[PDB]
């Protein structure tokens, strides 16, 4: 679930997700267009390709078990499919902390139609 | 340009495209992602992936030159890139007409969240 994603970017970030990352650069929140602004707004490209690949479930509204134990995001549970989505959400949050350095915050909250026509391939 | 594809479909649907069809179901305006809402979803879900394969010009911000000879589009000029481009609003435009009939005001202004994980292939 995103409210989960949510959690463990506030976590390992600091920053309240739906304000500096839901609208952030051209692949963070909604899906996604053109070529990733910067290291932040390429952590959102691979979650995309991430959720791409999840087949058997729903990446963004079904509900899967991870715990944060020893400071670290572990996923658990019997489903490799809910299992697949919370690796990938657990990827994401780990990026977001190692490039919190890089992050511009002109890029939160940026305009879609200045995002590149040509799409970067996954 | 999209400000000459905004007047190719003032014409022929009749509707202000800022307001009728810029922020329409999920593929509408620069971006898209999960599955085309409807019919007039799936016009601009197509007309997303014609600008994907524009390689040698911008289709957003280049300006293409057509002309309204007889009631219809008639994309011209000597470069098959921005002619191709024009082809695609060209395309979309008469899209957006022969759907007229199953617009849903709903799906105007429609939350991206809402769309789907999977997103359709071009
Ligand atoms: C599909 C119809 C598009 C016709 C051209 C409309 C021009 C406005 O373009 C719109 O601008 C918005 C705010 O800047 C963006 O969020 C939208 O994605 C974009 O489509």
């Amino acid at each position: 679930h995103l409210l989960q994603f949510r959690k463990m970017i506030k976590k390992m970030t600091g920053k309240e997700p739906v304000v500096s990352y839901a609208f952030y650069g051209c692949y963070c929140g909604s899906g996604g267009r053109g070529k990733p602004k910067n290291a932040t707004d390429r952590c959102c490209f691979v979650h995309d390709c991430c959720y791409e690949k999840v087949t058997g479930c729903d990446p963004k509204w079904d509900d899967y078990t991870y715990s944060w134990k020893n400071g670290t995001i572990v996923c658990g549970g019997d489903d490799p499919c809910k299992k697949e989505v919370c690796e990938c959400d657990k990827a994401a949050a780990i990026c977001f902390r190692d490039n919190l350095k890089t992050y511009k915050k002109r890029y939160m909250a940026y305009p879609d139609i200045l995002c590149s026509s040509k799409s970067e391939k996954c």
